[PDB]
């Protein structure tokens, strides 16, 4: 079938890296380093990258076994992915899909097993946000159980988050500096040098605003897209779509971008942060090639 | 464009009516009273009824602005509609698009503003759940601000949930003890008496589960499958779509089941209540009229 995106305004989708509506569109050229997001990764022929899961609601859940009865506020769970399986770690992945890639200081957390009193709420502190060992240990659990040995489903809800530049650096997953062995999606990069990352921002809920009480956070797909290209079979006929971004209200053709092959956008001639109206829609024009030039916005 | 389906298994979609992944695939033929939910209602055609947001992650989603300083761990917001209008209250809503459609004791939240101390946890208590007012007081509030006049936008997390029964008992959105004056999207009732709605299912994270600890919320379609119709301009050529349900790995064909025009699936022949896999897909096959009999399942 030929290429298409879903005839969906931004402020009609969805974040695929924090579940919540887009409430911005932007581009900014002076970010200090590229992201290198494992959630919000997919290629324009369906196939999903890093930890980014097939099911949109699998987004910032997880699944796992407790290891031991809860004790001093303390649940450590045994992870498992999304369907079930137990997480395996030697598998290269670093967290199961849908887990946060990014670094907090808190992920604060809501989960439940079949039985009862095992609804709580919790978080998992930085030092303890090592999901790629297997496991993780929530502190500051407020539920009296579960005991050992029991199915925990949960969702984590809200970030410790001092910082908005660490939405785009990447957690130590492995309880390290070392990343070598984890099969990460790479960093996203446009590939001509006057072009700029396109953002589909969103607001999570945090903490520690005391410094600065902006958050937003960033993906390169709206989720929704990321949906239409697993429920349809495209093929990549060039190394990027050419689209135009119009108001259908008002019939303004307000700029033209590249979603490369690859999984993200690109619009050229941005030289400060720039923001863009919300009520537009993507549409495709053609394929073009790696080097073709946008017109400025 | 001809009619179809996406081709995601029933364990890759999403609830309609509680942001979460699908669970269970059921149907239930000793349900006494039929449901009026008001969240996860689309017609084939991409009309949505009820509440139902047209962004799926708006869902559970809320925003307004605070009418009074916080004290004694009390806010009370003057709702917005998602797109940032005011909700009138007098216009005969139920609620903001997206607002739980079901009773329960307290409605978990979290919420936060633009600035800093208004980050926030609370609920709002079934006495206080009245959004048609235009408003809702939440207590148990535990940040500091915000002070009066700020915009806060917040999430429904969990809820207070002593009978599973209630997830299809809506609740009294206007305090008046439902005096009718409501506009309501209408009962879901199959169109044939053999016929039982088929019910996707999905686990909200509740509390007051110590005595019976399961807890299953049902919508009429999987929220990709409203997605879809929003994003192709589908015409119904009758008055069901006639749709099979088979595991795309083994070939087997579990069942024939209707999808109504107006936005539901049933099946024919259950006598108690009966439970699919879920790692089917369901397959458009052809146009039937409303009296057209499914093979038993």
């Amino acid at each position: 079938e030929p290429f298409s995106l879903p005839n969906l305004q931004t402020d009609e989708m969805s974040s695929s890296r924090w579940p919540n509506p887009l409430a911005t569109l932007f581009a900014d050229p002076n970010v200090a380093v590229a992201p290198q997001w494992q959630n919000g990764r997919c290629t324009l022929e369906g196939e999903l990258l890093g930890t980014t899961p097939r099911n949109a609601s699998w987004l910032n859940r997880f699944r796992g076994v407790s290891t031991a009865a809860v004790a001093n506020q303390v649940l450590h769970l045994t992870l498992y992915e999304p369907d079930g399986s137990v997480f395996n770690p030697l598998s290269g992945a670093p967290a199961p899909e849908g887990f946060p890639d990014f670094t907090a200081q808190e992920y604060h957390l809501r989960a439940a097993g079949k039985v009862a009193n095992t609804t709580g709420g919790g978080e998992i502190k930085s030092t303890d946000y090592t999901p790629a060992l297997g496991g993780v240990k929530i502190t500051a659990w407020d539920a009296t159980g579960p005991s050992a040995g029991v199915e925990m489903t949960g969702q984590i809800e809200s970030i410790g988050m001092e910082n908005n530049t660490d939405f785009d650096v990447l957690p130590d997953y492995n309880g390290s500096a070392f990343d070598g062995s984890l099969n990460l999606a790479p960093p996203i990069v446009p590939l001509l040098p006057g072009e700029t990352l396109l953002r589909f921002g969103t607001v999570p809920i945090t903490t520690r605003r005391q410094s600065d009480p902006i958050r937003i956070i960033s993906c390169a797909l709206p989720q929704e897209w990321i949906t239409w290209f697993l429920t349809h079979n495209f093929t990549a006929l060039g190394d990027a779509a050419l689209l135009r971004y119009r108001n259908q209200a008002t019939g303004q053709l307000l700029f033209e971008c590249k979603l490369y092959r690859s999984g993200f956008v690109v619009v050229n001639g941005v030289n400060v942060r720039t923001e863009f109206p919300m009520s537009g829609v993507f549409e495709f024009v053609s394929w073009v090639p790696n080097f073709f030039q946008l017109a400025p916005v």
